[PDB]
């Protein structure tokens, strides 16, 4: 083991950025010479730390992180073994273990040309955009711009929520030794996340210990068609229409759009509940008096948040909290982009314009969290394992066949052996997978 030293670690990796806009900048290096020069007396400073963000007196203005791409590395002449065959590969290499292709793809994440992306934060856009203006004017043509992102968190009281209307971000790992775990968090070891960090086991170059590597998807999200469909699927029951169309909403997810783990309030929202991160979390799945293996009562066993955290389906302790696959485990810090749905699109049930979610995971192991979560988990209609019927299906939220209906199990309450067949409402875009250097490095190494 080794202290985590978080003053050399980027911001977003554990804290987030958690400002109400945010820009994906994403770029090509031209003159590398330059562009070092640049990136240790224009960025690094800049660069926001854990230990800044932890601090709400510390908050900076225009909060920044920067990432680099297998290529971007290369650009500046970084040859080393980062010791993920992922990340060295590029996203789009790696599309088809998603069963998706990249022909659906934003072109410039269809290729490698990307280099790296900053990640800039700010509570408006103007701040933002300054920020890029003086990046662009002294790097001058050592930096271009290939594609850009905005994003923001969304209004009113949907603030933390993503575009179908669930509150998201609850849930992460909690590191050991660095946050006080929260009642059903998982618990990990830093290596988990961090690159080089206590029980990393894969050997890093010593410039890379501190970083972690950041998985960028934009998924566009079909929120109309999501709408309509839990209405037209809505089950029977005493509530209006709509709260009966809530509540298959809630079955996909795993919580009500409030927050609420359907597993603790299964036929009816709690916002109390769901508002407090002393007992939003607090559950394991399991249930005393009921078969592990085939109840899914409380829960699907295709709800997306058991889809991407099994907690006492992989084993493990079934009363909080449950720690089970803990390597398993990605920090999460996506933010909405795009513009609210409009009249005419909610009216029609028809999406017109792009909205979705900017997803960043960030892990120590591309192989271990995002991809697999993706792959061997969401993707997998006999996953998780044991259970009866053993054709869990796929998850609703994120699950991929190839642009094929989605067929998802055990979604309904009365009768848990009926199958539904689901378009997809969230659709790949594409992205890249990045390294978020420790601090030290982009003045260092990456400068050098
Ligand atoms: C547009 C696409 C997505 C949407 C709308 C979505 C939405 C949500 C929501 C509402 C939650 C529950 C609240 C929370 O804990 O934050 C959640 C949790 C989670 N999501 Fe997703 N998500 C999306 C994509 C993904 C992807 C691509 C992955 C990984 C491959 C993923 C992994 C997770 C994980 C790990 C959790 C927490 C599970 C837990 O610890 O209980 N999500 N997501």
């Amino acid at each position: 083991a080794t202290s985590l030293n978080t003053i050399d670690i980027q911001g977003d990796i554990l804290v987030g950025m958690h400002k109400q806009k945010q820009l994906f900048y994403f770029f090509a290096i031209n003159d590398p010479a330059t562009f070092k020069t640049h990136l240790a007396s224009d960025i690094a400073p800049v660069v926001a730390s854990v230990t800044q963000l932890s601090n709400v007196a510390t908050q900076p203005l225009v909060a920044l992180n920067i990432a680099f791409s297998n290529t971007g590395l290369l650009a500046l002449g970084v040859t080393d073994n980062l010791g993920d065959s992922l990340f060295a590969n590029g996203q789009a290499k790696d599309a088809t273990s998603f069963k998706e292709s990249t022909s659906s793809w934003v072109p410039q994440f269809a290729g490698t040309g990307i280099h790296g992306v900053i990640i800039l934060a700010s509570d408006t856009t103007d701040l933002i955009d300054q920020q890029v203006a003086s990046i662009e004017s002294t790097f001058g043509s050592s930096i271009s711009k290939l594609y850009s992102l905005s994003a923001s968190i969304r209004p009113g009281n949907e603030a933390g929520h993503e575009m179908f209307g669930f509150l998201n971000g609850i849930a992460q790992p909690a590191i050991n030794g660095f946050n006080t775990p929260l009642p059903g968090q998982n618990i990990v070891d830093a290596g988990v996340i961090i690159t080089g960090a206590t029980n990393d086991p894969i050997t890093r170059p010593s410039w890379a210990v501190g970083g972690s590597f950041l998985a960028f998807r934009q998924l566009e999200q079909l929120v109309p068609e999501f709408n309509k469909y839990l209405l037209d699927n809505a089950p029977a029951g005493s509530g209006s229409l709509q709260a009966r169309a809530d509540l298959l909403g809630a079955r996909m997810v795993g919580r009500w759009k409030s927050g609420a783990p359907i597993d603790l309030t299964p036929t009816a929202d709690d916002p109390a509940l769901g508002a407090d991160a002393q007992r939003n979390n607090n559950f394991t799945y399991s249930h005393a008096g009921f078969d592990l293996g085939s109840d899914q009562s409380h829960c699907p066993f295709s709800a997306h948040i058991r889809k991407t955290r099994p907690r006492a389906d992989l084993g493990g302790s079934l009363t909080p909290p449950n720690l089970s696959a803990g390597a398993n485990s990605i920090m999460r810090s996506g933010i909405p982009y795009g513009p609210e749905v409009t009249s005419a699109e909610s009216a029609s049930n028809t999406t017109t314009q792009e909205r979705g979610l900017a997803f960043v995971a960030y892990q120590a192991q591309l192989s271990q969290g995002f991809h697999f979560l993706q792959q061997t988990w969401a993707d997998n209609a006999n996953f998780p394992p044991g259970k009866t019927p053993a054709t869990v299906g796929l998850d609703p939220i994120i699950g991929q066949n190839n642009g094929q209906p989605r067929v998802v199990n055990g979604l309904l309450p009365s009768n848990s052996s009926a199958s539904l067949s689901i378009p997809q409402f969230v659709v790949s875009h594409g992205g890249e997978y990045f390294f978020s250097p420790p601090i030290s490095a982009i003045g260092g190494r990456l400068s050098a």
